[PDB]
């Protein structure tokens, strides 16, 4: 069991959002000062009558977008890339004129001058990658929009690898899933694992994310509430990492590289100060806004990462809703994980009301 304060916010928070959503199954970590709690509801497969546990697998959607940037934040550590390396340094094929002066900074930050928030589904081959890249026309000079893109993000981690010599999939499990013991999370969900991966629910449909380029690094990443809630702990306390180089890349992660309002663009990560405003968050996290282009101010140097923060990011896909918040000068943090893609910001006043609550 947990703390009943603990107890009492969760199911005084979450039960009435599953009943207005209708979301069909989820589960909820807890992070309390260091600790995890966890909490599930429903059903994983409603037609099998298959319960959530905490072996149950959800897509993550954008959530994965975490990953990635601390991946990159540990490329960085161990000297293979820099953010200011153009980006044609890892990619010589990229010649058309329009990529002088987008570095690896302006993809990881979604910066780069209009990259799409979808990379086509006509796109499939490195060889399809490259003519949508090379006919690609930025509308803003780099480093001035922030447009949320998963071809942007996407192509950061697809790149920031190379040097290893590693693929996305073998550098995220040799270099930030084993050294965490995330031993429940997949880019790829193997056989034998399949019937703990929940089915998501779109218009009562039973769907899965379907295979797309760049999917691994923008929002291909399925985990239980275990394993985020171990991934939260780790991001909340990197200094307890043994492996240094991850412990940097999750700060470098963290750390302020664009402002753009009271929000502020990590490596996957969005930062604000702590105390927030909730109606800032709420509000923000609204695809209205959240998927809108935005000028941004740089910061240069980047901020190192500001302990009274909230810390956070949504990911959804058709079938899932996912929503990671923490503050690490607090030491807390949740993970909602959910088999509905409902609205974010019904997310994120659920997260803050339990945080704030807590706190
Ligand atoms: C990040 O979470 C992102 N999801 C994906 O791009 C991955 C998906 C795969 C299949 C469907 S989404 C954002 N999620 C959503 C969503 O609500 O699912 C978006 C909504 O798009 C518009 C347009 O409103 C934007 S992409």
């Amino acid at each position: 069991a947990a703390p009943q304060q603990i107890n009492d916010i969760v199911h005084r928070t979450i039960t009435p959002l599953i009943e207005q959503q209708k979301i069909p199954g989820m589960a909820v970590a807890v992070i309390y000062q260091g600790k995890p709690y966890y909490f599930t509801w429903g059903y994983a497969d409603i037609a099998k009558k298959q319960p959530v546990t905490q072996q149950t697998l959800f897509e993550l959607g954008s959530v994965s977008k975490t990953f990635t940037g601390v991946l990159g934040g540990d490329a960085i550590a161990r000297g293979e890339i820099k953010l200011s390396d153009p980006t044609t340094k890892y990619w010589p094929e990229l010649t058309a004129k329009q990529w002088n002066g987008i570095t690896l900074l302006h993809l990881a930050t979604y910066t780069a001058g209009g990259l799409p928030l979808q990379v086509p589904d006509e796109v499939k081959s490195s060889s399809d990658l490259l003519r949508f890249y090379q006919n690609w026309q930025p509308a803003w000079a780099p480093g001035t929009q922030r447009l949320y893109a998963n071809s942007s993000i996407g192509l950061f981690g697809a790149l920031a690898v190379k040097p290893s010599g590693l693929s996305f999939e073998q550098a995220m499990k040799t270099r930030v899933f084993q050294p965490l013991k995330l031993n429940h999370t997949w880019i790829n969900v193997p056989s034998a694992e399949e019937k703990n991966y929940a089915w998501g629910y779109r218009e009562g449909k039973a769907v899965h994310v379907s295979p797309g380029a760049l999917d691994a690094e923008a929002y291909g990443v399925k985990s239980t509430i275990e394993d985020m809630a171990r991934w939260v702990q780790s991001n909340l306390k990197p200094l307890d990492i043994n492996e240094k180089t991850l412990q940097q890349g999750i700060q470098l992660a963290q750390s302020r590289y664009w402002q753009t309002g009271d929000m502020y663009q990590g490596l996957g990560w969005e930062m604000l100060d702590w105390p927030v405003n909730p109606d800032i968050i709420i509000n923000g996290s609204d695809n209205k806004i959240a998927l809108a282009a935005r000028p941004v101010k740089p910061i240069t140097p980047p901020t190192p990462a500001v302990r009274a923060s909230w810390v956070h990011k949504t990911g959804a896909t058709g079938g899932f809703g996912s929503y990671v918040a923490f503050i690490p000068e607090k030491e807390l943090g949740i993970v909602m994980l959910a088999n509905k893609n409902y609205p974010n910001p019904a997310r994120v006043a659920a997260a803050w009301q339990i945080l704030n609550a807590l706190q």
